[PDB]
């Protein structure tokens, strides 16, 4: 194997300019990186300007070097949707047809029809909010009239929040079993469906850590699904094991931040494995993309690049370091959903002793995976062209 170890690092929604099916998504425009670094008056990422990030494109701050560390290039997205299952699922090997939906304006009456027929009781709210916002303004009349609050984000997401006193826990993992089976329609395709119990008084309501998540598993045999039974290690980090259900993975690392997600990449380093190390860097779409806070982000995207060092010098002649995204997420776009985009491509191995070179645009997300398979010598996936022998 030309590789012992590969570090792939998802930087979640950090997106590299509009593809050339924008328009279709309403994402004429969108440029994540690109607008963040304009607001920050000059985006400071000199590690990933190491790497060859000004060498794909040039941003305000970020410019092209000489000798890049590793290779690059941009990929572009051939899956129907742009959401964060979707990404994952090509970059892992398959095709996604089917996008998962988001509901800005709540979820189709035909759905929730369905899910009170089924269940027998109520359901009230059915509207993008925070766990917090949505139980202060309905908990108590949950309580007292035994509904479910049913809610979503940004994300394509159906929560279900009720009272521990009131809807027993296994009742409310039922209902939620149901809901799950419901959302299976391309009408309503959810990525997932969360159990929200919760417990306190008015005025006072905490969700428990009796959140449960009810998620789809990919549309096919991944990658990681070939490499774990190959009995291959692959390490999964941070939100990575819930994206895929746990398909493919030998460990899961939960995370709390971009920083401890860094940390337990360095973990990872520290590890004796062969195989896949897989982290996803998921603050840059939660707090920042979605929120539409391009300052937010672009101190997020320094924060990142100043720990970069560190895994530079950790990486042995027989590692090679991935860095890509998944979609874009613009903050500083219209509306609250993802960005169809183009996503930045770097790849580098301390072994790479004259450094590197643009790589062809990489026609589909799944260039990744067919890369990583190659390398270990797993079954290639249907769809992605390796890039390993030009590395
Ligand atoms: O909590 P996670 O990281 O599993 O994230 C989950 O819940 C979040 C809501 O958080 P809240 O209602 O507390 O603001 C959603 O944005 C996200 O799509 C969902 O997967
Ligand atoms: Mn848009
Ligand atoms: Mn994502
Ligand atoms: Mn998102």
């Amino acid at each position: 194997n030309k590789y012992k170890r590969i570090f792939l690092v998802v930087m979640d929604s950090v997106g590299i300019g509009e593809a050339p099916d924008a328009e279709q998504f309403g994402d004429l425009g969108s440029d994540t990186i690109g607008h963040i670094a304009e607001h920050m008056n000059g985006l400071q990422m000199p590690n990933m300007v190491k790497l060859g990030l000004g060498n794909i494109r040039e941003m305000k701050g970020i410019s092209k070097v000489e000798k890049p560390l590793g290779y690059y290039t941009k990929m572009q997205e051939k899956s129907t949707g742009k959401d964060t299952m979707t990404g994952h699922w090509e970059i892992m090997g398959l095709y996604i047809d089917t996008p998962f939906q988001v509901f800005p304006e709540g979820f189709p009456k035909e759905l929730l029809d369905e899910l009170e027929e089924k269940t027998g009781r109520k359901i009230i709210g059915n509207k993008p909010a925070s766990g917090t916002e949505i139980l202060d303004e309905l908990g108590q009349e949950q309580m007292e009239t035994g509904s479910l609050i049913v809610y979503t984000s940004a994300d394509s997401v159906l929560q279900i929040a009720a009272h521990e006193e009131v809807v027993p826990l296994d009742e409310l993992y039922k209902i939620c079993k149901i809901a799950r089976e419901l959302t299976l329609d391309e009408k309503y395709m959810v990525g997932r469906v969360i159990a929200r119990p919760f417990v306190g008084e008015p005025g006072n309501f905490t969700r428990t850590p009796n959140r449960h998540d009810y998620a789809l598993k990919p549309f096919g045999r991944t990658v990681m699904n070939e490499l774990k039974d190959s009995d291959y290690d692959v390490i999964a980090i941070g939100k990575i094991s819930d994206i895929y259900d746990g398909e493919g993975v030998t460990e899961s690392l939960r995370t709390k931040s971009n920083m401890d997600g860094m940390d337990k990449l360095v973990d990872t380093l520290n590890m004796d494995f062969t195989g896949l190390s897989f982290l996803n860097l998921v603050d840059f779409d939660a707090l920042f993309g979605h929120r539409r806070d391009p300052q937010g982000y672009g101190e997020a995207l320094q924060e990142y690049d100043a720990r970069l060092p560190e895994v530079f010098a950790k990486l042995k002649e027989d590692d090679l370091l991935l860095i890509t995204a998944d979609h874009g997420n613009d903050p500083i776009h219209p509306g609250t959903d993802h960005t169809r985009e183009y996503v930045p491509l770097l790849a580098y191995s301390p072994s790479m002793k004259e450094g590197g070179q643009e790589l062809p645009l990489r026609q589909t997300f799944a260039d990744i995976g067919a890369t990583v398979a190659e390398n270990f010598g797993v079954k290639m996936p249907e769809y992605g062209t390796s890039f390993l022998n030009e590395l």
